[PDB]
């Protein structure tokens, strides 16, 4: 059963344009691309993607996130596109890619990236030895500086919301 917001065919779910402010119920664990892009979507529940285990590719961009809840990719083993560009992310949790060996794109430009704050270390850090990874090129809230760029000496816990 497709969401009633959604549009559905195949292993495709498309969610997007949809003025939805939260992620659709009901998405099937058969799904393997699901496109959540131009939304007003706030914020994501912990565990929202757990079950989408065959899950390769997630389009988060254009939307109005302000955090990822922690382990929120965990479960998704496949993942190899993840895309959260124009959204309002600060920082990514520590560890939040740990498991997704796949990855292959990532997209997190346009963000307010917050690299005053040493939560941004670990995506920094991340960045540095994934350097094919990421599309495009994510840069400090105003600043100059690719995220990839900081160095540690600038950061300080002092500095975080």
């Amino acid at each position: 059963a497709c969401p009633s917001q959604c549009s559905c065919s195949g292993t495709t779910v498309d969610c997007s344009g949809k003025s939805l402010a939260s992620v659709p119920g009901g998405i099937p664990t058969t799904t393997q691309v699901l496109y959540l892009y131009d939304n007003q979507i706030t914020k994501l529940e912990p565990g929202v993607f757990d079950r989408l285990v065959n899950l390769q590719q997630l389009w988060l961009e254009i939307n109005q996130l302000t955090s990822l809840p922690a382990g929120v990719f965990d479960n998704l083993t496949q993942l190899s596109i993840l895309n959260m560009h124009t959204n309002q992310l600060k920082s990514i949790p520590r560890g939040a890619f740990d498991n997704l060996k796949s990855l292959t794109h990532i997209w997190l430009l346009n963000n307010p990236w917050d690299c005053a704050c040493s939560d941004i270390l670990y995506l920094s850090g991340w960045l540095g030895q994934h350097a094919g990874k990421e599309q495009g090129q994510a840069v400090c809230s105003g600043t100059n500086t690719p995220v990839r760029a900081v160095t540690e000496a600038s950061t300080s816990p002092s500095k975080c919301p």
